[PDB]
């Protein structure tokens, strides 16, 4: 009874394997329209059309640091633009308007009858996610856009920690060690000031500023979480319900939290 559910039924060791159900093929943007350059990612069948996330980089950094998000998350049924910047140096709200770029192009994209993924987007559900100065842009991509359906940036920082009119669900990956942008005077500042969402923190248990990058040693634990989340809100797809909004008691994660993550005979403790 949901139009958006893909795949087979979920399990923790189903969502903690690097590969997803779905074969991927990706492809290299050959005129990106408003941001530097991008590579897509998407599954050949899903089963039906899926939704699209664009995600960003820090500063100084590119695609490669992002990258292993892309075939992660299509492979369980998702259109995934890896982006490069127009400059490395870009600041936060370039980079959201740089986001928001790339998932128009996908959507463009979508209707090009020559591109892979000509009919492959359902371009009314779209995320968000990216790294540090990239995370505070998807974060203001939420914030501007409330009509995205998820976000989920990693260690994300911004010159100011207020987000309180995000009402996309948002789920904030924390690096417990990060000492650039330190958790306690960015990603959990950033975590504490939503308060009309469904929202999740996140702390990877000694982690670096690089702790939810490409060859980061914890992609079991994180992509598990990243793609429930986008699977719950993304596709509204509750058999997800339980590995998006519950403690994963893992000894991987320092410190967790979550708020209005809809769980049905939720325990009390
Ligand atoms: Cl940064």
């Amino acid at each position: 009874t949901n139009p958006y559910a893909r795949g087979p039924n979920p399990t923790a060791a189903s969502l903690e394997a690097s590969a997803g159900p779905f074969t991927v093929r990706s492809f290299t943007v050959s005129r990106p329209s408003g941001y530097g350059a991008g590579t897509v990612y998407y599954p050949t069948n899903a089963g039906g059309t899926v939704g699209a996330i664009a995600i960003v980089p820090g500063y100084t950094a590119r695609q490669s640091s992002i990258k292993w998000w892309g075939p992660r998350l299509a492979s369980h049924g998702f259109v995934v633009i890896t982006i490069d910047t127009n400059s490395t140096l870009d600041q936060p709200s370039s980079r959201s308007s740089q986001q928001m770029a790339a998932l128009r192009q996908v959507a463009s994209l979508n209707g090009t009858s020559s591109s892979p993924i000509y009919g492959k987007v359902d371009t009314a559900r779209m995320g968000v996610m990216g790294w540090s100065m990239g995370g505070g842009g998807s974060l203001i991509s939420a914030a501007n856009n409330p009509s995205l359906k998820a976000a989920a940036p990693q260690a994300p920082w911004d010159s100011s920690t207020n987000f309180s009119s995000v009402t996309v669900p948002t789920l904030i990956f924390a690096c417990e060690n990060d000492s650039i942008a330190p958790v306690n005077s960015s990603a959990l500042p950033i975590y504490d000031s939503m308060s009309r969402n469904a929202k999740q923190f996140l702390e990877i248990n000694g982690g670096s500023h690089s702790c939810a990058n490409s060859g980061n040693s914890n992609q079991a634990l994180i992509g598990k979480k990243g793609v429930a989340w986008m699977k719950r809100f993304m596709d509204n797809d509750t058999r997800y319900s339980t590995f998006a909004c519950e403690n994963p008691n893992s000894t991987r994660v320092s410190d967790f939290r979550t708020a209005n993550c809809s769980l049905e005979h939720h325990h009390h403790h």
